[PDB]
């Protein structure tokens, strides 16, 4: 299993990354790691990581979907199903 796995490759501003990763929250309703990482300029499975350790760091609120390898973000003003 070929996979991406990108451990020390460029210390952009990790700071940069974790806020458009924000940003991108509340602006790319839903963006996959490839998009993502090419946004942050970084990989997919930096983006991956990063992605899920800011959900895990409670910096982004959502899930990971690896079913379709697309990362899930909040929307302003939200919610779900009619609770009841």
């Amino acid at each position: 299993g070929s996979s991406g796995s990108s451990g020390g490759s460029s210390i952009l501003d990790r700071a940069v990354i974790e806020h458009n990763l924000l940003s991108a929250s509340k602006l790319y309703n839903n963006i996959t790691f490839e998009e993502l990482g090419a946004l942050l300029e970084i990989p997919a499975a930096k983006a991956e990581k990063i992605a899920s350790q800011m959900i895990t760091e409670g910096r982004m609120n959502g899930f990971i979907d690896q079913i379709d390898g697309i990362v899930h973000f909040e929307t302003r003003e939200a919610s779900g199903p009619s609770s009841g």
